């Protein structure tokens, strides 16, 4: 079996991506972010503090006949931007785009924090990552691609993310005619449960690429690219107003700077960032100081490949059992 979702940007910075997903008998639709370093499927719902519910769309186990309690389970999690929610958990039918499984665990948030509260687009989460990071307490439950893989006729999904446009996700296939030329793929690392792989360097611009191995995640639901300090150094110094800033906390500069391509290595393969996917934009309403798609990652402890990367590529996480990641220009 096979399923293909349409993912939309949330807003015309590409900040997140939102997929139509259907909960429940009849279909509930909300739109969840698909996110390959988080492992919990959570909603929005009925259950949901109502003053921290503004513009949202709720699932309300209530109404769908599928919905079933799973008695005394709690979930909890906060995320890399201090991001948090927790609350309880039912079984019930997700589709997504066609792929039905059934007994998924959908958890129910009883509380948000502030930031989710104010995003009125993204109705909650989808983890993609490995089941291991799953919260939920005390029987961990699967992964919605866990779940599928029995199902599908290959045990891969694909992410091919849009600038400033859609783009598709894929389970079950890889479409031959979404990428050019070959898929270079990669080994992954489990073993802090997220898609895991080293990177063989990088270059800038028309510059000469660096052989250097730097160690990221595959990471749907982070916006930007967070590279070791020295590789961002290396990058910024290439921008003549470019520098780093303690007010912004971040990289900005002149929003009249062109930006310099960013290639990264994977295995022989190069995958090339172009510019203008790395301009974020004005930092503030009218101010002529842009904020950088490039930014450093050495607060944060773990290299991130997110959107602004992945966006460039046509991406496979081969879910076999001996996982690899697969990365096509495009
Ligand atoms: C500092 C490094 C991580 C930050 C990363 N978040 C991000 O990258 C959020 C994504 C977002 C877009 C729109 C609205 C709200 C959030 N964006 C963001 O912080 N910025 C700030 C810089 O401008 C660009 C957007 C993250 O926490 N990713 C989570 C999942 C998200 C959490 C918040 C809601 C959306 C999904 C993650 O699961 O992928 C994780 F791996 F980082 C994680 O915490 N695993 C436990």
């Amino acid at each position: 079996s096979t399923g293909s979702a349409t993912t939309t940007p949330i807003d015309s910075l590409d900040d997140a991506y939102i997929t139509p997903v259907q909960i429940g008998t009849p279909a509930q639709t909300l739109n969840l972010d698909f996110d390959t370093g988080s492992s919990d499927l959570w909603v929005f719902s009925s259950e949901t503090t109502a003053s921290e519910v503004d513009g949202q769309t709720i699932y309300t186990p209530s109404k769908s006949t599928t919905a079933k309690l799973l008695s005394g389970a709690t979930w909890s999690i906060s995320y890399g931007d201090g991001s948090s929610s927790s609350g309880d958990v039912y079984t019930d039918t997700v589709s997504v785009g066609g792929l039905t499984v059934t007994g998924q665990a959908v958890e129910s948030a009883k509380k948000v924090s502030s930031s989710f509260t104010e995003d009125s687009t993204i109705d909650g989460l989808l983890g993609l990552a490995f089941s291991t990071l799953n919260t939920v307490s005390p029987t961990q439950q699967k992964t919605f691609f866990d779940n599928a893989k029995a199902s599908l006729d290959s045990p891969v999904f694909t992410a091919d993310l849009g600038y400033h446009a859609p783009g598709t996700y894929n389970f079950g296939f890889i479409d031959t005619t979404a990428y050019t030329g070959s898929i270079t793929y990669t080994a992954v690392s489990t073993k802090q449960g997220f898609w895991e792989w080293t990177s063989t360097g990088y270059a800038v611009g028309s510059g000469t690429f660096k052989s250097t191995s730097i160690d990221g995640i595959a990471d749907t639901g982070t916006t930007l690219l967070y590279l070791p300090a020295t590789v961002v150094s290396a990058y910024w110094a290439q921008v003549s107003g470019a520098k780093s800033s303690s007010s912004v906390g971040g990289y900005v500069f002149p929003c009249s700077a062109t930006l310099p391509s960013f290639t990264f290595g994977v295995g022989s393969a190069r995958i090339v960032i172009p510019g203008d996917y790395i301009d974020f934009g004005p930092i503030s309403t009218g101010s002529s100081s842009c904020f950088g798609g490039i930014q450093s990652s050495a607060g944060i402890g773990i290299n991130i490949f997110g959107d602004v990367a992945l966006k460039a590529a046509f991406v496979v996480f081969n879910g076999a059992t001996t996982p690899t990641l697969g990365f096509a220009s495009k």
